[PDB]
């Protein structure tokens, strides 16, 4: 399909994720398969990568993404900061694409919770925050342009394995310990140990607002024990909260689709249905961590109070497949099956792929998944979108 726009692509990770210089160069986008950003750039599709707080709230991450894109000091909003008890200002970025302030636009390709963050960035650009606007007026403090509303620079948002309606994983017994074991498993995939006090940061959680950071002589094991008991794990202003079924619905109540943006969703599944009661089990090849620690629960957990039934059992090892095609719980967004023509202001359900949560970004191997072809095909589709 002929190119219709020249907007660059911007990659955005989920509740794990790090910059290109982090993890000694092992890429979140590509993992053991390679470097996805490089493949796209080498094929004529200008691509950049964002790195935001993996455990931080989608709100915090959207503010971080904004500053990283246009340049400047991250501003979480005076009202938000005061309400949750963290710094109003975060780190300062040079800006990957300052041209966005003069008419330039982008295509955001997001994985996992990155999909929620991308949606929220669009919502904030379009409508800003009334609470922040009122607070700035009443307290005589500055206001970030992000909260003014009336802005637009995202041509499309593509989500891959995103928990738009949350994931029941959060309801597991011992979630807390298993979630950080997942972080350790991803570190191991990148050939990084969790019992070594590395002097270089290696994996920066970017918790400047909370005043948290791995200390000199501190291992990831020790650091994660502290994070478990910190506000980034115990507050409502967290990825943890937004990841839950309840929290995702809350997010859906205000984060809606913009009529000026194309939305694409890719779903993932890596399970088979059993013959006993219809529960779902991990297929051969699923990354070891998910197969042993998460999939069994995801494919068997039901919760009447939450409306979690049979349709929620199929999963990709981390997120329930039904949650991925687009926001539905507490959402007025429209979702339509891809019909050959991508449409604006609605979710274009691109289908379900037989790849697990980590395989889809290359962090876990899967020879049968042509990952390079998948992303190049996507880049071409995005480039074909009419502005
Ligand atoms: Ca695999
Ligand atoms: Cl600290
Ligand atoms: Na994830
Ligand atoms: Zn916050």
């Amino acid at each position: 399909s002929l190119r219709a726009n020249d907007a660059p692509i911007v990659l955005l990770h989920g509740f794990t994720g790090w910059g290109r210089e982090e993890m000694f160069g092992f890429k979140y986008w590509g993992g053991v398969r390679g470097d996805i950003e490089q493949w796209l750039n080498d094929n004529g599709y200008r691509t950049y990568t964002l790195a935001v707080g993996p455990l931080s709230s989608n709100w915090d991450r959207a503010c971080e993404a904004y500053a990283q894109l246009v340049g400047g000091t991250v501003d979480y909003g005076a009202a938000h900061a005061a309400k949750h008890g963290h710094a109003r200002f975060g780190r300062t970025y040079p800006g990957l694409l300052p041209e966005l302030k003069r008419g330039g636009r982008i295509h955001i390709i997001a994985h996992s919770q990155g999909g929620q963050t991308a949606r929220m960035l669009v919502s904030l650009l379009e409508n800003g925050s009334q609470e922040e606007r009122e607070y700035a007026k009443a307290h005589n403090v500055s206001l970030s342009p992000l909260f003014e509303g009336g802005h637009h620079f995202v041509l499309s948002v593509t989500t891959i394995a995103t928990p738009h309606d949350g994931t029941t994983l959060v309801n597991m017994v011992d979630f807390t310990d298993r979630f950080f074991d997942l972080q350790k498993a991803v570190l191991e995939a990148a050939a990084v140990a969790s019992n070594v006090p590395y002097t270089s940061q290696v994996y920066d959680f970017k918790l400047d607002q909370w005043g948290l950071r791995r200390q000199p002589g501190e291992s990831f094991d020790h650091y994660f024990e502290r994070l478990k008991r910190s506000p980034v794990w115990t507050s409502t202003d967290t990825a943890r909260y937004d990841l839950s079924v309840s929290g995702a619905e809350k997010l859906n109540q205000w984060v809606q689709a913009s009529p000026n943006t194309y939305y694409l969703s890719f779903s993932t599944e890596r399970t088979y249905r059993g013959a006993l009661t219809g529960n779902h089990y991990p297929e051969l090849g699923m990354n070891a961590f998910s197969a042993v620690v998460c999939a069994p629960f995801l494919g068997s957990y039901r919760n009447p109070t939450l409306g979690i039934d049979d349709r929620w059992l199929e999963n990709d090892g981390i997120v329930n497949t039904v949650s991925m095609n687009g926001p539905k719980r507490g959402s007025s967004d429209r979702i339509v099956p891809y019909d050959g023509t991508l449409k604006k202001g609605v979710w274009n359900d691109m289908g379900t792929y037989n790849v697990d949560h980590l395989e889809i970004i290359g962090v876990d191997p899967n020879p049968s998944f042509d990952i390079r072809a998948f992303y190049l095909r996507l880049a071409e589709q995005l480039a074909s979108l009419q502005p």
